[PDB]
């Protein structure tokens, strides 16, 4: 269920739609249940169509909330082993609930680990998955030495987050070094913050959210993400952040100088989301 | 010492001749420093990706006279670097500077076709190819034993040109790089620059002093035509001149490979706004 709670991508604002709205069922309209699931998939896919997983044994989602990413990962190639953490036991113990349920204690593990300096269960995942996870943490140099140090070289990082132009933002420069210092070479940065603010536009929101703490109930995590989501929105909105999904990998053998270049450029310059096709 | 390549020029150089310069007409200093440094620039913006203090294993397979896996060899005294040419000359010319240089344990030149022919090593971590395939006609065959003597993750160093000497389209540039599992990191467009090294307003009347105070040959002379030619194509766009950063990467998905080499491919860096 907490997979319908997620960013998603919409081309332009849609009359009428109200992610918090559809995602619990107060909407009845199974098109705009297509609509919600659709942008949430399309905005992953940006992300995970980059991987062959065929060809992945590890994944490590160094904040996995309510382990909703890995699960489904887990459930589409049976083969893999996800690792999630989490700072909430609470979480943690949610997740794997949920994980016995869909009988994936096998593969699939949730921990709580604080990411920025807590070592992973392996020594090399073949890819590291972070969605808005980073601009959580400020202790940034320490969370990306974790993170490269244990990825497999070539090993893909998947991240999803925010570009400055309790969260804690950084700027497009604070990114470059952020990857070069750790060896990390991106193959792609694609800019979403037009498609993710239609998708999190929600002219009722207040009313939307205070219907639900009172006709469904809330807990504060869920409440406290929801106008967390809302805010990034009015931000995105506004263009003071923009919403950036990084395509990096593991490499050690490029030049230090040569890959600040190449960082440079697809930070500064990163694809937009209306441009592409990948089929 | 010689490259086989063109060189990039930031802008036109009046009074410049690669034709003077390079065979002999004219002996100024200056301007052979000028074809030099402008060789030396191309080949730099490729090799500068590469930490060469964490590659142990160099393969050139169109190595010329060797001046640049000797140039790398001198640079890092722990590099294994293997050259193949089709030319017995180059060859025989390259041993004998690598054997003055005491390079012969390092660096090896050999005969081989590398449209076919293996190399030395089983694997390699860079693979140069400065103006080479596009002497290939086999270039499914070519980029399928470079391919498989190129460790994971390691890099291939292109210098080639895309038809907008056999010359491949856009199109044919992504197939034989994604099928392959070849991933380009960047790159790099160089055609006005090599248009300008090529540039040479008084090419007729150089070419013809240098057929009578210069011994040439028609072969040659036929050759300096087509370079000119060469250059005035990139002018008009007709062929562009391209630099290859290229990495084996065999984990990532064939779609997204596609993808990332035709972006490259369409849309390749200036060589003007690169810091
Ligand atoms: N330093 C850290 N180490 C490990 N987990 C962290 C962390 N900082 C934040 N998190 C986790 O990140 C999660 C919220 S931000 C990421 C949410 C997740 N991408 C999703 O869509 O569900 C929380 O579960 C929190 O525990
Ligand atoms: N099929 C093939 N196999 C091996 N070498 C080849 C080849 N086809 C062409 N070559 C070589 O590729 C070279 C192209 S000229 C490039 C020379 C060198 N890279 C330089 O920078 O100076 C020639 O030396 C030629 O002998």
């Amino acid at each position: 269920d907490e997979s319908y709670l997620t960013f998603g991508v919409l081309n332009e604002k849609q009359p009428g739609f109200s992610w918090l709205r559809v995602a619990y069922g107060l909407d009845p309209s199974e098109e705009r249940m297509r609509l919600l699931l659709h942008s949430q998939r399309a905005l992953r896919n940006v992300l995970l169509d980059s991987v062959d997983f065929s060809r992945a044994k590890s994944v490590w989602d160094f904040g996995c909330g309510y382990a909703s990413d890995i699960i489904a990962l887990g459930e589409r190639h049976s083969h893999l082993k996800l690792h999630g953490h989490t700072l909430s036991s609470e979480q943690a113990e949610l997740g794997l609930r949920k994980i016995e349920a869909r009988g994936l204690g096998g593969r699939v593990q949730v921990l709580r680990r604080d990411s920025s300096k807590d070592a992973p269960l392996e020594s090399a995942y073949d890819v590291i998955l972070g969605f808005e996870v980073a601009t959580h943490i400020k202790e940034k140099r320490s969370l990306f030495q974790n993170l490269s140090s244990h990825l497999r070289e070539g090993g893909f990082m998947l991240l999803a987050d925010f570009i400055a132009n309790a969260s804690y933002n950084v700027t497009p420069s604070q990114w470059v070094e952020l990857l070069s210092e750790h060896g990390l070479r991106l193959v792609e940065c694609v800019d979403v913050s037009q498609e993710v603010a239609n998708f999190l536009f929600d002219a009722d929101f207040d009313a939307n959210l205070t219907q639900l703490e009172t006709s469904v109930g809330i807990s504060a995590i869920e409440k406290r993400n929801y106008q967390a989501m809302r805010n990034f929105g009015a931000a995105l909105e506004r263009k003071i952040l923009s919403y950036v999904l990084f395509i990096a990998q593991k490499d050690s053998h490029v030049r230090s100088t040569y890959l600040r270049h190449i960082n440079q450029k697809w930070v500064e310059a990163p694809a937009p989301y209306a441009a592409r096709e990948l089929m």
